[PDB]
């Protein structure tokens, strides 16, 4: 999921521009015999242009690899272009080139932006500005946080004055869909990164308790709630901790937003808050299984409405 | 069926213009939690633009509502545009905005115009003028009456020097088709709103008696005959009476054209004429079931032709 | 439509038995070069058994004949068997063999019996007795008249205490279906060949006037009403007159039952009654086009029910 | 849903036997003109045998009726046979004939038994005894209560030492399926009609709270829990009250089993318990909307398991 | 893969008989809430009969488990029957019941026997004797070794005077097929468990070198060669070592037949021979990666034939 | 396969231009009766333009000829255009016209170029220069040798610093595909026509021995390796010898590049080297069957990698 999997740099017109790879060039690369010291260099397919460094092979699916991406689809091309336009608007310098490209990002998030972008009803279709801003945050090249308007997208299943809830269409993705057919994940974005009233929070918590009782409300600390099956918070806990460590080992400032305590699942708030307080993985995961104790009457109200 | 279900007003360039809704914006609105005092205001979906007031929800079909319209079809879009072009040619003022938009109209009539408009053989395809005039009468913003050239359309099943008979293709509609598969309805329009000869009337009555003996000839008082199954005149009687009352309660001038007595079904002429004389619903419906008594030899002639 | 098209006689066990033809044997016959004096003899295909006399060739469809029957279907076989069982129960003698077999009958009527016979819900499926009686009348080897229980069949579209109305499924036949896709014909059979009350007649005439106004009520004189389009009574008039002549030329007693005058279409009753009075074809057909003059209130009642 | 819709009585061999109707006989009946005083007598189709009294017409679907059953399917036949075998094992007397046959029962319940019966893995397939007992309770001719082994059936979605939970496959029924595609209903049967431990009850309540939070736990008083959407308890409340009245007006002993108070939804227990105390409909329905107040920690446990 | 997954014991007629499970009974079991001390007891589904102990749940596929078997196929039933007939011919005693049933066997091997058995051209179809003997060795209840005639089966791709080579059709299995679409595995069985000539060995080694150069020739020590991709010998090495340990820990006599040294792949013969000499896993696997050194001219001969 | 099968010359603008034939014109020609002395002249179809000389008839497939090409496909047109653009860039003179056009070339090679050309990822799509150069060598009008960049194309199955290996997609060709479904052929092109290191040769020989052990490495002497089944080198040997003779009889300089001795199959190098030394066909083919004798350890290395 490194940006180097979709494009390569080219100083042209005294500046850094980025070019999408040709899937056939990637195809050729995957069949190449490469001298060891060249595993980290761009590959010349001769017939189809430059291709990613052979050290990234495992990122692409083959008849003996399904943990990668389906680079021979259109989406791959579209996702690559999406990345390039955003990177080109940055005018990166030799100094930063490898850093940007070495950055691992979410392919699903990017495919979702493509789907927004190519949709004439979606603002992103009408605003190169928002589109760029939305992509920039998605590829870690922006400080702003993802809000409703800049969201990766999906199917809106609930909306309020303060939040917007999306169903992540990952199962139906072309590039790198989720493989487990029993997967189901939602995302809640703030419409505005400003203070929210108790009332408009109550509405959100009521909808999650009623419509999604079998889901845990968590967050990856980037300003958005993630709705995941309770039987999945373990993995989520794992990956977020890794990412926390990485930045601690990478020196990268870990700015984890715990979000509203009233909304996040108890155990998660614990595991997470512990992590921030700079703790160990094992000490953290303890709290996810630790059956704890500490709005109300919501289910009853919604129940009564229905009746 | 209120015009507010397809568009919203926007004072731009010092005048009122109307914009079609995005189905996805409507989609989002239908999943929204709305504070009570906002049920009558346009909804901001954020991602897809403005959407109709949430007080109109029941106008759209969902997995738990089939009494609405299939707003996620193209037709919806087309019908919305149709309405907008017509409304824009009016240059409505703040004073009249809500009135026009609050007006309930027939969606089927509008889908039928779209079908005429997009048909290169149909004049409406070649005349923005007629098209506008045809739409204006359809959305109650014109005084002229619907005649053959401005008809909602359908399949011409009979034509004369004075009339044109159309089969209403409602079953095969995209936006809001009739659901009962045993439905069948025709419409007869005058080619010209001028006096008609006895002869050219005789031809029309002969075709209705022969080809449509199981149909009642009625009218909704807007200048056109409606051919409906006898097992349906009850509902028709109901809705036309309501509309009569509404305008009496709304102060709106009720100008009901009873049309030719020689053509309209006896009982209907009664029920209707009674209504005009300002009577009660119950007093009116009496006459539809009251087996009464009072051209001829027509069936015999047509019968002889056949043989 | 001669019985000789489905079977051949074989004196075995000192009596006449009849055998169904093999379609392939018929197939071979149709490709045979036959000496003139053999056109009226059964054909030996050698490989597939006996086949009908080559003088009947035009009775079978080929790539250059569609006025015949589709003898290569199962139905052909079934219809042949049907005929044989009935003929075998007669124990025909040398004296009568050729007469029975030379008799022209209706193939559609026979296919309809097969459909009744093979239907477990139909009595004919449970009674070899009725089945035989029904077939015997169909192949002109019985004096009884076709009544509801012995009817050729079809879809019951109306039933009363005295009559049963059937839709003739000829379009969907396998052996010799009607080719004109705009064909539509009904048949009314008496449930009992006894006197019928005025009331139970009124019900029948009311259903024909309401539900079938574009149909003429006639009869071929064999005791059953035939409901045919007015644009078809001409042909019907023709064929029935021919059949009348044939029997007059054949000496065969013409017993034509005009049926109830109150039900039969006026002009038809005339044309027919004239025919019986022993008249000319031209003198007879005159009356079908002669726009004449002489129960009531029926349509109004049915109309009122509907409303 | 009266038993008279599937069979008719025939005293043969000095006893009452019951015979299934032929769908074509029903078909004919539906097209019959019947003298008023005969609306309550069995109809003779002549060709297809006896048919139900024409007063039951609305029980069968036609091109202008979808509130009936699809009698032209196999299921109809199967369901009819099912009923007959059970009724025949009773040896009903002239005295009781009309009572048994006039009894309204659930067609869906009967189709479900057919599905059990014809399933070689299901005991009912191997035991004419249980099958009969299961049918007898289903057609109100038995005092025993429906338990797991005699259940109408469906898909087992949960099972315990004391209960068995079934998904009602009504949407996929042939004879009289539910038409609303958003329908979903479950049924919980006791494996034994004996006292149940608190523990094995706790398991049942935990599964309903976790897996079916959007469902109300009610009962029709016949010894089994019914799991229905909260947006449906209104209708359920209505029909059960009617049935309560009917038996009070019919003098039929109303033995309504309120079932465990710990399991039944609060408001329902109220509405129901009120009904038994002999109260009014309006006084009863009050309690369904009356947001009340009065095991625990279950959701938390199940939540923890998942994690 | 324990025999307890397909059947249960029943002392009937003073002896032990085994019965196949009903898939629906297994289905119910998988939805059951079971008290801990009952995880090792047979489950009573009530409606579908006995089912396997809930402790084996993971052996069956569900919407959240693909590492099990597709028990709802016919094959499951067939494989179960296959096992039962064989076990019933043993007349097992209370003393041995649990041992036999606790035995883990290969499901693919059993599905392959079913395919042989149901094939009229295959001897196993004509000999209950061989069939039983073939099954008995497959479920570890026989001392004889699998030879060509008693082979699990597959597609014969090569045959000699001494051996028979089969392609394992695992990908196309119904019950528990291989999931990796790039899987390919062969099996070589001796036609007779007697000494083989050098010549008829040479033919076998020549066919493996030419036609299967990218395959390693190994064995699981039960008397048959297994042809597997070199990129798979690692797993094979793992599982065979485990099985070796198990029997050492289980006290079960480990009789591993290294087979011909001239045929088995060098490294495998090492790894294996080491294992027998009673060594450690790590010490054993060393030799599989240890690029060693020590018939000929075979490829050249085959190459020349082709040309 | 003569260039005259796709185009005809036309001196226009004082120079030679070439025009593609219309398939329908060819179609007409194939049905023409031609006077003998006209078999070598272009044919005038009158309606579809000029067509090839009737002496080439056997080059086109008909309902009684499958040894030709499917000229009624698009590919035919495309391949013709491809040839014309290349020939037009030559500005051929009257003196050379017939020579160029009489030249027999490979149609498959040309279809492959079309596939490269029309592929936006392929350089040939972006460079009229390379495209022309690639075509020119393919139609024998260039001295340069085919290298990776100018290759006919196919699916890249292996690539190195010095070579590129392609799978010839001949089976799936439109114009003149290979008919034997068991056909399989590869081509190895040098990326640069410069000296290659021993190492980068070793990689190529290792991939051929491992992945293609059942294939002979040969060459047609034009600078590229051809990978063919050993059961096919006979034909290859035949055709290359013919071509050698032709040029010796045609006086055309035979410049046959034997390519690397370390890579070419032994026997082939012999047969070929013999041919060059100017020998007889029979003397040459001897060596292909003569089982001879004279890098290593490669298979073992690759084998070890896999494990």
């Amino acid at each position: 999921a490194e940006l180097a999997c979709f494009c390569y740099p080219h100083l042209e017109n005294d500046s850094y521009k980025f070019i999408p790879f040709n899937n056939l060039a990637i195809k050729a690369m995957l069949t190449a015999k490469v001298d060891k010291k060249d595993m980290d260099k761009f590959y010349d397919s001769i017939i189809y242009g430059i291709a990613p460094p052979p050290q990234f092979k495992k990122r692409y699916n083959t008849n003996d690899n399904s943990r990668g991406m389906n680079f021979e689809t259109i989406m791959f091309t579209k996702v690559a272009m999406l990345i390039c336009e955003a990177l080109n608007s940055l005018k990166v310098t030799q100094a930063n080139v490898s850093n940007v490209l070495s950055r691992v990002v979410s392919i699903r998030h990017l495919e979702n932006l493509v789907i927004r972008k190519e949709n004439p009803q979606d603002i992103l279709f009408h605003s190169k500005d928002l589109l760029l801003k939305s992509t920039l945050i998605a590829i870690g090249q922006s400080k702003e946080i993802e809000t409703t308007i800049t969201a990766e997208g999906g199917e809106i299943v609930f909306q309020n004055a303060a939040f917007t809830m999306w169903k992540l269409t990952y199962l139906e993705h072309q590039l790198m869909p989720i493989l487990d057919q029993n997967f189901i994940e939602y995302k809640v974005t703030l419409n505005e990164d400003k203070p929210i009233s108790d009332v408009h929070v109550k509405e959100l918590v009521a909808e999650l308790r009623w419509q999604y009782n079998k889901f845990a409300v968590i967050t990856h600390g980037k300003g958005a709630y993630r709705i995941v099956k309770y039987s999945s918070v373990a993995n989520h806990a794992d990956r977020v901790y890794a990412t926390f460590k990485s930045n601690v080992k990478t020196g990268v400032n870990n700015d984890f937003n715990l979000l509203d305590q009233r909304i996040i699942w108890q155990n998660w708030y614990a595991f997470t808050s512990s992590m921030k307080q700079g703790n160990t993985l094992d000490v953290c995961k303890r709290l996810l299984f630790q059956k704890m104790k500490p709005f109300k009457g919501l289910s009853t109200d919604r129940k009564m409405d229905e009746v």
